[PDB]
DNA sequence: ATTATGACGCT
């Protein structure tokens, strides 16, 4: 009882930008605004596939991972913006730089965790604890939370609902204890509201948010009411929202561990795994996801917010898929040429902007009819920032994957160049 | 033949 902790020590908050390459594509191109609108790599094959998708085109059934041309049936009046291509390859830097924009204003509010280029995490208690004191005892306005829903209120119109939730929430609420977990994420979510005000205001782009106490729940919490939306899930709204929550929405099990989750235990649902104890737990899906998955039914996770703004790797990465596949030397080295020539110009920028250089050089290739995704991943040093050197070092460390007798077999139907361990500069 | 990345766990 008195010593069973609940999790409900930190306030965590993950920010998700709205369908972000289709806003970056839109601020630049005012005719795409407020239309069914998706971003395409390539337009060769079937019209290029589309990798983001507008919440207008999202309810044509447009999805990601998906053909334009298909699209195009479903959304006839679907307006495409296209990838930059260079050097014969799909190149991401507009949205590398206005993912920086971005997480260069929350880092203004709180530490925060890069978790992918449109995505990061928050560790807000520090900032909670402080604007508590600043209230000093004053009650939380339902005016300074005009977008938060608050996770299974009301009990017992969207803004009509949104607000009777709200309105629920904020009378519950006991503003004297400056230690009620519940006031706490109250607090996060003012501030989280703030943060997304300040990345509008500053970008034109919009984000929706999860306000809880840890990671995996805030990661949740946000997809619960996009687009342009927050939502804080409580500890206490756990049990409810868990009930009917299929094991494959939470993060890392969406894969073959939640479904093996879901064929030997004999279920279906989050809540389910309360019943099971710990050692049960950690006798099918070993110690460390036992014990992970015990506490995660529960609404607790301890997995931390890293300080950690930059990538930690760099990579550059193209598929020949079909007819297509690298099978002469000269094939090979070109490609290796053009794939080291974006990553020189992306490590030179990342060493000026960022103070630092990468130590190793990860080549990773793909061969045709190979099952794996990675056929084969070869370390070498990285020594200097130099485009031919590490083209002639992937090759130098791959080439013996050549079976002919200035052919190259089998054919590669990948290419990927990553720089790694990096030391400050 | 949806692709381009990137974190992290296992061994
Ligand atoms: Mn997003
Ligand atoms: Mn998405």
């Amino acid at each position: 009882g008195p010593h069973m902790a609940t999790g409900q020590d930190r306030v965590v908050a993950l920010v998700d930008m709205d369908c972000f390459f289709v806003q970056v594509e839109q601020r630049q191109n005012p005719h795409l605004r407020n239309k069914p609108c998706a971003v395409v790599q390539y337009k060769s094959w079937k019209g290029g596939g589309i990798i983001a998708v507008s919440y207008e085109a999202r309810a044509f059934g447009v999805t990601r991972s998906m053909w334009a041309d298909d699209a195009k049936k479903l959304c006839p009046d679907l307006l495409l913006a296209q990838v930059r291509e260079s050097r014969g390859k799909a190149n991401l830097t507009k949205y590398r730089e206005a993912s920086v924009e971005v997480m260069e204003i929350m880092s203004r509010f709180a530490v925060i965790e890069r978790a992918s280029i449109d995505e990061a995490y928050v560790d807000l208690t520090s900032a909670v604890q402080e604007r508590l004191q600043k209230l000093q005892g004053q009650p939380i306005s339902a005016d300074l939370l005009p977008s938060t829903y608050i996770e299974g209120l009301p009990q017992g119109q969207k803004e009509g609902m949104r607000k009777q939730g709200l309105f629920q929430w904020l009378d519950s609420l006991q503003i004297d204890n400056l230690t009620s977990p519940d006031l706490q994420l109250t607090v996060g979510a003012v501030i989280v509201e703030e943060m997304r005000a300040a990345i509008e205001r500053e970008t034109g782009f919009q984000c929706s948010a999860g306000i809880s106490h840890n990671k995996v729940l805030a990661k949740l919490a946000c997809g619960l009411n996009k687009p342009n939306r927050q939502t804080l899930v409580s500890h206490g709204s756990v049990p409810q929202l868990f009930s009917q929550m299929p094991i494959r929405k939470i993060r890392s099990l969406g894969g073959k561990l939640g479904a093996s989750v879901i064929e030997i235990l004999g279920i279906e649902y989050m809540g389910e795994l309360t019943q099971f104890t710990e050692s049960q737990l950690q006798s099918h899906f070993g110690e460390k996801n036992g014990s992970w998955l015990y506490a995660m039914c529960r609404g607790i996770e301890h997995d931390p917010v890293k300080p950690r703004q930059l990538p930690k790797t760099i990579g550059c990465s193209k598929n020949f898929p079909g007819k297509t596949a690298l099978a002469t030397r000269e094939q090979v080295q070109w490609w290796l040429l053009q794939l080291a020539q974006e990553l020189e110009e992306r490590l030179t920028k990342d060493r000026n902007d960022n103070d630092r250089v990468a130590t190793q050089l990860v080549v990773s290739i793909r061969v045709q009819g190979d099952k794996r995704l990675s056929s084969l991943r070869r370390c070498c040093a990285l020594t200097r920032y130099d485009a031919h050197k590490m083209s002639h070092d992937a090759f130098t460390v791959i080439k013996n994957c050549n079976t002919s007798g200035t052919e190259w077999s089998p054919p590669l139907t990948m290419l990927f160049l990553c720089a790694t361990k990096f030391s400050a500069s």
